[PDB]
């Protein structure tokens, strides 16, 4: 009495009928699993009369689907190209995925969904915002223009922007923020005590407008010689003219800039309104020099308590304490 043993499991496939034994004569059919494919297809067999089932050249392997693997300025991460597997898209920067950035290997055998493509990104031809011109800008893709690439307005006369200037095309296919482009208008400026001021003659002064400063022979300026009206409506500065200070010694070497100079020749012709100076003093516990700051201040300077004219030896020939 012989009778056929449960078959064999075979790898990715299935039996049926499955059962624990079989009678001879009795019938099996084997059958890839889905995704899975082999040569010759099905095996049926018959269980005989000896109870053993016979050879099974059955070898199933998984389908494989259309080779992917290049994706035109992109690139697909891959292990196989089998039924289970997945593979997975990306764009070389410039350009953006069009469609679906995975797809799967199907039973069928086929890419779900279907692979995408690598598109340029492009900007529409960009808006010109409110009292601007657009100095520099060409298209490099037809009317539209590719990524990164930029424009630059420069805002008409008398008008003053806010924002960069430039807009960059995006990584989306839109652009930067657009620049505001306002007028504005600045007071006329004060003329100085014992100085003048220049300035264009007509009614309303506006943005970039340069006024320039000037002053009388004692006096020098505050500030800047130049001004201009900014942004925000006020000037770049207003500088006063400031008095000249007379030397307060008649002899003496002092510290101007760090360079030890005799003052009286330093400044021959006065010092002007921010000139500082240091002047010696002798410290007679220790018997060393030491200094002592000392500026022009709208035709005052004080010199130090400490300094007994140059007129022992002078202050500024001791050593340093
Ligand atoms: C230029 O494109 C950019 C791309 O984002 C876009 O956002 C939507 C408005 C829509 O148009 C969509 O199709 C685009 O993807 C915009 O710049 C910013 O992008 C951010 C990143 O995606 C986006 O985000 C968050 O930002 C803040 C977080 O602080 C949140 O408040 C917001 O609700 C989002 O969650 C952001 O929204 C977006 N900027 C704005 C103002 O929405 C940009 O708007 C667009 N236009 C310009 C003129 O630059
Ligand atoms: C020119 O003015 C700006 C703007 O300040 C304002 O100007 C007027 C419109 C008016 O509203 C004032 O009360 C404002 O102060 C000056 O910028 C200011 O600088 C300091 C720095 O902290 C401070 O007062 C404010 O933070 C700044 N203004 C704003 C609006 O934030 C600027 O200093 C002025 N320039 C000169 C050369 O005076
Ligand atoms: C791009 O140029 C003009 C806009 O200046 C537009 O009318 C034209 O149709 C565009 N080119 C083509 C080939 O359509
Ligand atoms: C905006 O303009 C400034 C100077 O005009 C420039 O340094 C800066 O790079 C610009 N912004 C960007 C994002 O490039």
């Amino acid at each position: 009495g012989r009778t056929c043993p449960k078959p064999d499991d075979l790898p990715f496939s299935t039996v049926v009928p499955l059962k624990t034994f079989y009678e001879p004569g009795e019938e099996i059919t084997y059958s890839c699993k889905p995704g899975y494919v082999s040569r010759g297809g099905m095996r049926k067999f018959i269980c005989p009369l000896t109870g053993l089932w016979p050879i099974n050249t059955l070898k199933c392997t998984p389908r494989v689907c259309p080779f992917a693997g290049i994706l035109e300025n992109g690139a697909v991460r891959y292990t196989t190209f089998e039924y289970p597997n997945t593979i997975s898209f990306s764009c070389n920067t410039g350009f953006y995925l069009n469609g679906a950035d995975s797809a799967k290997c199907t039973e069928e055998g086929k890419w779900s969904p279907e692979l995408p493509v690598c598109a340029p990104i492009i900007c529409p031809p960009p808006s010109i915002p409110t009292f601007a011109t657009l100095r520099v800008y060409k298209p490099s893709a037809g009317n539209n223009s590719l990524y990164r690439d930029t424009a630059v307005f420069e805002c008409l006369p008398q008008h003053a922007m806010f924002g960069n200037d430039t807009i960059t095309c995006t990584t989306h296919g839109n652009w930067t923020k657009l620049p505001e482009c306002r007028e504005v208008k600045c007071p006329f400026p004060s003329r100085p005590d014992n100085g003048f001021v220049n300035y264009p003659a007509k009614p309303t002064l506006y943005y970039k407008d340069k006024a320039t400063f000037g002053c009388h022979d004692g006096y020098s300026l505050d500030g800047p010689e130049e001004i201009e009206c900014t942004k925000l409506g006020n000037w770049s500065a207003m500088p006063s003219c400031k008095a000249s200070c007379k030397v307060p010694v008649k002899k003496a070497t002092v510290v101007y800039q760090g360079e030890r100079v005799k003052i009286q020749e330093k400044f021959k012709n006065g010092m002007l309104h921010g000139d500082k100076v240091s002047f010696f003093c002798k410290n007679k516990e220790k018997k060393c020099s030491y200094t002592e700051d000392a500026q022009c201040i709208d035709g005052t300077i004080e010199v130090p308590k400490c300094f007994k004219e140059h007129s022992k030896t002078d202050a500024s020939d001791v050593k340093p304490c």
